[PDB]
């Protein structure tokens, strides 16, 4: 993730301008290679038809150029780039706003499961670990940055997510399919044991804690749905065979002729494809985007930052449920309690 | 379903270039037979016109080639192909969110439904297996892969998902109607049931496991209606036709003309239409996306994976309410008791 | 509503062609008047042309057939087209998912009013009834398909949906607006006093049953608020007129002129304007479709089939509340007690 | 709100072109002087260049209509019209869905809110004329119609709707904000006292309430944001410019020329510019439904009926609290004790 | 924020034209700048092309011109254009839509936090800060207006939304990661504490507490994750691009070329170039306003005002909890206890 709303908060005389000199997480460095590749091969062709054509060989090569220049927009490059990058933009934010957190059952979990002894603390630490846990899981499924970083479930146990009790447990459980559903189970029950050991003091606390934590796992669930069910692999070829195909046309339809032969819309050479270059970048640039978000989960720059969010998660879970648990200042009286640096549109 | 979220995990140089290698749930499995259809009567005309017609007839043959190329952009070809692929694409990412997953249902009746013994189990087990039940009664009224796999009552009487008591009580109800509401009400019976016999020891765990069965069960009804109520029958003929008939005039109009006759814009005799032929691709091949994606519970490639997910859900909820059921590990205290391989825009 | 969705359940080499050949809820049926009117006038139109006017006249006409072609596409149809049948379609599907069903309530009912005996199955009788009422009340409001089915209070009560005394308390309520959620009270009324009877055996259940029923009447309502505010009719208008002067004009613009006078593009007299006419079954029948969406509780045959709803639902609902009440099968042992004809993206 | 939904049950033959002959609420009404300005204009410079300027003139203004006719195009018009119209109805819509309702409110006092003596209904009628005052508040800051109907909080007084102690109350509250939400906050404290007194029976009934509450106030307020945040004026001045500015280029550019001058495309003089006039018609009505639909608590034809909705509440909920309480008929069998005028795809 | 709702109330014969002449949060502000800065550059082009360069500078130049204007359509301006501006305005709303405010929290606390002592005061104002401070803190993490008002925590301190002791546990705790949570975890804990002492009376009243608390950190968890997650920078720096490569190949192609060179369509010499200026004002405001939504927390003119929501939100809490609570007017019988200045289609 590459952050810059700080500085576009106010609209600017050189707003978005400012924006163009960065690097990472940048359409340059996305683009660079193949905006360079492109060009080598319109180069080549070029010095071909300049230096090793013969003058008939030349002539049929202009017709050939003519011909692809006004054929090329048969090729509908717009009409699917649109629709794949809207879609591929829509799921991105869905999937981010799926990405399961812990401040509701938190909350939840630090007003309803009491006891400042160790037993209290256990149950609020475990509870909220458990729920980490599950999330760890999911993203360890769905994330290549978090599979990485817990390349496997001794991993997971070394980094205090999950205990080794547990650990003979979730192995010992027989299912073929991803477990990461498990630590809600978990949460269920222990749950369920708190509300009978008195810890939570009357069923609709439970409820209320049952209710956040079937969010939390919908929304690990939902993680899930979106890594399995991809944008279907024939949008993504089609689009791909459109880019490639009118681009490899322009190859040979934005060649420039020889001003002599007197061409129409053929009078100026200058050489370099200045508007062919700058229509590749962006239409590349376009569908450059969209391959990033695809999967924001990966290591792209402006992918999704899974390991800071697990280990925020974990720290601000454990901090609200064990530390910040009945540790309330005395109730006193505000400073207004006596009493800087429109009403309608009818009023 | 075909996945390929790993191989698009990151934006690379080849990023989108590799998946064009695939051919399950490809593009080209979808679309060779028609793209060489076309081909075929394109090469046809072609012939005939080349070595068929005389001269007179190649003369008229011209003209209307002429006016074919002129007047076959009155065909709103994309104006509507774009609005259908969109509503078919939402409805089939609306209807796989309505497929009903146990999951929360599963943890509720963990949390909710007790007792170590052999009656427990049956509860806990009998309600799972109602809602599963309910599942399959739904998809394989939907589905055409889960009709095969379940093409009696008695196939799913000897899948387990209905004993031979409950097909009785099942077939002597007197409706008309899809009966796949059945085994909710059977779900409603049963947790009443076992909240009057203390099995479900408050009225806020069962009021939490009736609105759980709401929701499964509105998932269930909204496969229902998805499957009734199609995209308009309206709506598919007229794009089936302006596509069908905007191909048969370029079969026509994309005709290579004779470049002796001095013909504006025929001067190079490719035979092979590309670029007729790529336009062709891309707006059958959207049409395709769509006639895949329209039924997305047939037997296509990218269709989803109903009998799967059938068995993954039914092993799921078995083990999270039978096994899992008050199997926890000791509380311990974890790694961090005594506590790898952003604050906002104004900070 | 014409059902395809079995047709289209797989993408076949024939796939969307078979669906040309249907009649019913078909574009050949909507549009064959229309389109025949407009062949008619634009051969009237070319039979004054070829056999009427003199010379002088016929250059005028020439010359005016030239300009309306030109100038014609100064209408923007699709621009205006596409936005007012996005809408349509938007309303169409919500108005289809706000169609008041009964199965959460029969669900909550069956679980939550008790009784076996003569009472206990009039409370659940009367409260399905009374929703199914409700329901009944706002569809004869709002459909006119039900309105032939239900032309008066008279006709509801002999349905059976009213009782004789209902009738009276109904009829003496004083108010001019739409009582369709009188029923909605009564339900209200009724789930207090079982409660209060005992037949309800918690608060929690009473507040469950008071949910389900302000779900159903917000469906109800917003049925009745979708059939008041309809789309604007300025836009309605608005594209009628669009499309209706475009094709006066086409009527002219497109007319075939005498190739022998030599104007650009004239060149080919195919008699039939067979382009011209398939742009015309495109738009008029992209609005065609729309006037048949924009009120789907007509009597089209892709309308919304509410009678069928209306019987189905009552059916349902008594059955599951009165027959299937507390008749559950014996508690059984499943087949797999003792235990056909992906885990993620890195993995 | 001009409704026609029963006009258009069915596609007919001449489904659309009937509703051409309404005046209330049309485009016609809103556009005429638009349109005649416009016609007026164009006919002053055409008859000025036909009859005032000298030949030399003549030539330089042929010259200008030629440019101007060729580069008006550079405006963006439908670019900016189409997002400006499509921001503008989803506004109106969701501005719509917002309007408090008190039928939940309602159906759930009923239920909840006990007694038949004078104190019960004083209860139940307090409590909807809390909501239905809240509701009169938020539009009368809102709606033009409601505040000319309720200029001063005295009208509101004399309408009922408060009381002069409670007006006591209101005005003593030291605020300088709306306080439409003020009897909301009093719903809640006169609930409290019901549950305190036992009128209202259970705590669930009481959460209940307050959750409906809530939904009404939310409602209420969702109407004063939508009241405060306008439509960006940067987008309604962007709009208003590019249609004022393609048009005033129009006038120029559209305009008749000497066909005896042998400019392209100008060869028949109409006088009257009736596709220029159609194209003025369709942009300026699509622009002035965004203006009529930009602010829908006006008093446009098509605005919404605030003063009626507020009738119909009041009285329907004065109704269902007052009339209908424990009002309900006898529980008789119904007709159907001892049982006119699809099943799936793969069935 | 700049509203004009009142003005727009009707459709108008002189509607939108009034708002034209609006300088605060208009177009011309925001824009006048650079369509100064692309005035002076395209004169100063113009200068030295009419008065610098020889006759074959001023032949290649005219070349140049020409090719420029014929090859500046490949940038797709609109295509990312529009796209960039709907992703940016739905963010704007939504981003609206997430501001949390009180006033469902403070009807709840009004009706369930319970005492007219200074006990009771204490808790519901207590209640009410704890959630304007979170409100406070996570503004000032994403507003820059905010953060101006509220530099410091200290400053925070001193304007009465955090106690002194509560800055020192605040403080004390260790975190690395924003603290705007803590707040509603003291909520939790005071709320529980409260329940426990009896101030809340039952456990209904204290889980819509939790419910109400969760709803509000949800929005400022929204708040917070907007400003994280930026719209992806790629998006800005290829619509810049877009924009900025436009209007400089049409600083050249814009151009009036000598008409004395009878080059096609440069004709007429209007030195100004009108049209150019028109579409880069559209293209530019277009952008801008991007720009402006971009950030919808900063300080332009159209941007939301935080600080008088923050002041706003606090005085209403305040009020609703400390003075009005159990402040009702007795209950008096209403004007129509004995009881101004459609019913659907079918009917
Ligand atoms: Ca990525
Ligand atoms: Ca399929
Ligand atoms: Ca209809
Ligand atoms: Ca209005
Ligand atoms: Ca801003
Ligand atoms: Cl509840």
């Amino acid at each position: 993730t590459v952050t810059y709303t700080a500085r576009v908060a106010n609209a600017r005389f050189g707003g978005f301008s400012q924006l163009l000199l960065l690097w990472r997480g940048s359409i340059y460095k996305l683009l660079w290679r193949e905006l360079l590749c492109f060009l080598g091969f319109y180069m080549a062709l070029s010095a071909a038809y300049r230096f090793v054509l013969t003058e008939g060989q030349k002539r049929y090569f202009e017709k050939l150029v003519i011909y692809c220049d006004q054929y090329a927009s048969l090729i509908p490059v717009s009409f699917v780039l649109g629709f794949y990058v809207t879609l591929v933009v829509n799921r991105w934010w869905s999937q981010y706003l799926c990405m399961p957190l812990p401040d509701a059952l938190m909350c939840v979990v630090a007003g309803t499961v009491h006891g400042r002894d160790d037993r209290g603390r256990l149950y609020r630490r475990t509870l909220m670990r458990y729920a980490g846990l599950s999330a760890v899981l999911i993203l360890r499924s769905v994330s290549t940055a978090v599979f990485k970083r817990f390349p496997t479930i001794d991993h997971v146990v070394e980094a205090g997510f999950m205990t080794r009790e547990e650990r003979k447990k979730f192995e010992n459980l027989n299912s073929s399919y991803n477990k990461y559903w498990v630590p809600c189970v978990w949460f269920s029950n222990l749950a369920a044991q708190a509300r009978r050991e008195g810890r939570i003091r009357d069923n609709s606390a439970l409820k209320l804690l049952l209710e956040e934590l079937n969010v939390f796992r919908g929304k690990c669930g939902m993680l899930f749905h979106y890594d399995w069910i991809s944008v279907p692999l024939v949008y993504t070829q089609v689009v791909t065979i459109a880019l490639y195909s009118y681009f490899l046309a322009c190859l040979i339809g934005r060649q420039f002729l020889d001003p002599a032969q007197g061409y129409k819309d053929h009078d100026l050479d200058l050489c370099v494809p200045i508007f062919t270059l700058l229509q590749f970048f962006f239409y590349a640039g376009w569908l450059k985007v969209a391959e990033q978000l695809i999967n924001p989960f990966g290591e792209d720059d402006d992918d999704f930052e899974t390991n800071f969010l697990i280990d925020r998660n974990f720290q601000v879970s454990m901090l609200a449920v064990d530390e910040m648990y009945d540790d309330l200042a005395v109730l006193e009286k505000d400073l207004y309690w006596d009493a800087y640096t429109f009403q309608g549109s009818t009023f």
